[PDB]
């Protein structure tokens, strides 16, 4: 035990003596009949110590247990695609014209890649197992590799050890990808249409680049949003993108420079089917994973009770202003931004002892009280805060009924954001801005429809899907400090 | 001919003008029963001239003719507004439409007496105006690139070109996920970045500056010692460079890395994966293709596997009547290469390195041997191919493809280097090497090159949505 780290020293020379004897320890090809979780399927069913002896088979993984027993007779733990099998090499059974039995095992470590020429059976006591007739070295692990339970930091910066060591974290980015490819089913399904847009534009604190060969100085996309808009003018009334969007701020558990985004633009659509739509998703992908509604969540940390979030249809639906309102015991004034109603805000953040934030407009104001009173409000389900106001919002469309509002939902998940769309603005005239891209507003004269749409963080959602305090566990290779 | 300027200013007004009269022209919500494709697919079938009129259907589209034609997502039907029918001023509630505007109509399906399938309406709102005055249909430049929107609204072809991206990207995924492969994002930004000039941008709370990835190569062999033995990633990747017909600063690239495959397994998988898509997109294996403009005859180009794989240096051997000895980066045969550039009139590159000597040569002599199909160019030089894994019989060499059509690169693909020592790069990367990477082979496919031959486009800039052009 306690290898001094010249284990690296020891191998590094095991290799070249290796090419020295005219061995070669990373050959090119070898010619597999079948994968571990094929084997495994194929092989289930076998009686304890039956050997299918007259079955040749070609199989590949990794050591990562090197179980030694007698001298004539050694074990291995063989892994491929995140299962594992036996590896029973017996003096016995081996092929020697190829090589001397001790001196082609004695060279096997813990990591290394091996391709087995074996047949399939069970042990005595059952275990399903390979029988090498031969084994080659296809790729050494020269370092010493962390021990089961072994894991801190080195997650983030080194994955491939935590995929290759802890049986969660494959099943954390498995997920991942199941959702993803669930929400493009989910979106194709309803006939959307997916197209990439640009990742550097001409003008959230943006990620800033130069253009060499341009002279330029060009934007990392904060977001998605204006030019699919462009394209429901262009008369693709379904339209989706998902991919990297980047935003050049603060760095938390549920925050990263950048991060997957989904946007669709549904021509036609009301502020009422975007919230259809997404109890309709929500839900669907919950069943999908888990064949339940209900899901468990360790909202404080894995040493702490989780708590149960239930995703049945349909979720609450909060409006933000009438909240804060009932919640303050307090009126508040249109318009928002009005002297008299910005101080009785300011009042009420200082008064329950909360962070004011500078600049003060009335726009962070409503957010931060937002953030403190309501989102939180439930955490045993996921739920909606609709109709902010306008001067929050400025993409979005002039609420029907209510005025000084607008049309728009947030799904928050335990406090989190996840979900943000709304009825979408059409109308050059009422945006004032444009009275944005020269480029985009032109577009909403040409003519935009009356538009709903809808953007998902992927990244929180796979979070809590994955029960996950950290978005740097659900991203593979997060961007860590030197 | 009226003038653009004021067109817009009117219209403005008679917006303005409606919302004064109480009128709503930017209606948030009207609940349709159909969309055009499906009025045409249940209503194809009617006789010349047959009403349906206790049919009562709300259809949407955006007006095009003014004679009215109706069309939505890529159809067209025509609209036949008959005070005969109108829901009482038809006259002034028809002559407020605009060519662009978007409308929503209240109507039943029939035929004209001529045959032209049409709906009939009793009422027709304005959904969103367009304000401006739209292209006549054949007057469509710089435009469609700034300005998509028009692009898709007027031609055609436009919409069926990009339609025909999406297609073939999903082909390649329901391609590879079929095949088992597992889909993952690595990181846009790197601390440190093929063999190209980096974009470089700064995170402000991190304080640091990083590096748009030049490709998707590195992250994903880290993951297939991760154990993903079957992984790949779709998406844009950041080249600091020169932009031209085949060129553009971010493209889109699809990169798989296939654990315990050789590099023959890659011919094996490129020709099935492009006659596949072929034969999906088009029926036949062999395309039609406008190398020269659409001003000059087409040529066939026969993906029909298998394709041709040329040896590049025994090609370039071959063709200038030339031995080029070992090492490449020797003093004797720079001179030997250098030679034959200047000899044949072609570019000489600064620095005169080995590497890109042969490059050149390449591109010149063996890129356009055939058009009339794709074919490889196999075996690169390691001097070459730094990742590219050493060629297992023939010294020298290594185990790489390059697929091109008419003379453009589309594919490149090896044996992967898995051979810490051999390495002559990521800190990060190294050290996973050294953790131990199997036998892999992977590939690497530029999308838009793709795109562009099977959408009959010379430009790469026409199969991108949004282009990057200067101001
Ligand atoms: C596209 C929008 C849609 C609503 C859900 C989501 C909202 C936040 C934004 C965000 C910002 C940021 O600076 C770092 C982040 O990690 C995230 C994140 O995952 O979610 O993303
Ligand atoms: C994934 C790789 C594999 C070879 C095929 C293709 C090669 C080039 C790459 C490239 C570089 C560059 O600086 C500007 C580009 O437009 C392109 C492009 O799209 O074609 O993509
Ligand atoms: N751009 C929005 C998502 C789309 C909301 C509806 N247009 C965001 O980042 O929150
Ligand atoms: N990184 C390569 C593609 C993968 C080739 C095989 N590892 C390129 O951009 O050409
Ligand atoms: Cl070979």
């Amino acid at each position: 035990e306690v290898d001094p780290r010249l284990y690296f020293e020891n191998r590094s020379k095991f290799i070249q003596d290796q090419k020295d004897k005219g061995i070669n320890p990373y050959p090119h090809k070898f010619e597999r009949t079948i994968s571990i979780p094929e084997f495994i399927e194929k092989y289930k069913d076998l009686g304890n110590g039956e050997h299918l002896e007259d079955t040749i088979l070609n199989i590949t993984g990794r050591i990562m247990r090197v179980s030694a027993s007698g001298q004539k007779l050694r074990f291995f733990d063989l892994v491929g695609d995140g299962e594992k099998i036996q590896v029973l090499a017996n003096y016995s059974f081996h092929n020697h014209e190829k090589g001397n039995f001790a001196e082609c095992y004695d060279k096997i470590r813990r990591g290394d890649i091996v391709g087995i020429v074996g047949f399939p059976g069970k042990s005595k006591k059952g275990e399903l197992s390979i029988f090498p007739k031969e084994t080659i070295l296809l790729s050494a692990c020269l370092h010493m590799l962390p021990m089961k339970y072994g894991l801190t930091e080195i997650r983030y910066r080194q994955r491939y050890l935590d995929l290759l060591i802890n049986e969660s974290s494959r099943h954390t980015f498995v997920t991942r990808t199941k959702i993803i490819n669930f929400l493009r089913n989910f979106l194709n399904e309803r006939g959307f249409f997916e197209v990439e847009t640009p990742m550097m534009n001409l003008i959230a604190r943006p990620f800033i680049t130069h253009h060499n060969d341009l002279d330029l100085d060009l934007y990392l996309r904060i977001a998605t949003e204006l030019p699919l808009k462009m394209l429901i003018v262009g008369g693709i009334d379904k339209v989706y993108e998902i991919g990297k969007v980047f935003r050049n701020e603060g760095i938390d558990n549920t925050h990263n420079p950048e991060f997957t985004s989904c946007e669709f633009y549904w021509a036609y659509a009301d502020y009422n089917d975007l919230i259809k739509w997404s109890e309709d998703f929500f839900s669907q992908l919950v069943y999908h994973l888990f064949g339940t509604y209900k899901i468990s969540y360790n909202k404080d940390g894995p040493e702490n009770q989780p708590i149960e979030i239930d995703f049945t249809p349909p979720y609450p639906k909060v409006s933000i202003v009438e909240e804060i309102e009932k919640v303050t015991n307090t009126i508040l004034e249109q318009p928002f931004d009005s002297n008299e109603t910005i101080e009785k805000m300011i009042n009420i953040i200082k008064e329950h002892k909360i962070e004011l934030p500078n600049p003060p407009t009335a726009a962070k104001l409503l957010d931060q009280l937002a953030s403190h009173f309501i989102e939180n409000k439930y955490n045993d389900k996921p739920f909606f805060i609709v109709e902010h106001p306008q001067i929050m919002s400025p993409l979005a469309k002039y609420h029907r009924t209510k005025p000084g509002l607008t049309e728009r939902l947030e799904m928050f998940i335990c406090g989190k954001e996840v979900l943000n769309a709304y009825t979408e603005l059409n109308d050059p005239f009422k945006q004032k801005e444009c009275f944005l891209d020269s480029a985009f507003c032109t577009s909403l004269e040409y003519g935009l429809p009356p538009t709903g749409g809808l953007g998902l963080g992927i990244d929180r959602i796979t979070m809590f899907l994955t029960n996950k305090n950290s978005i740097k566990d659900v991203i593979l290779f997060p961007t860590m400090r030197p």
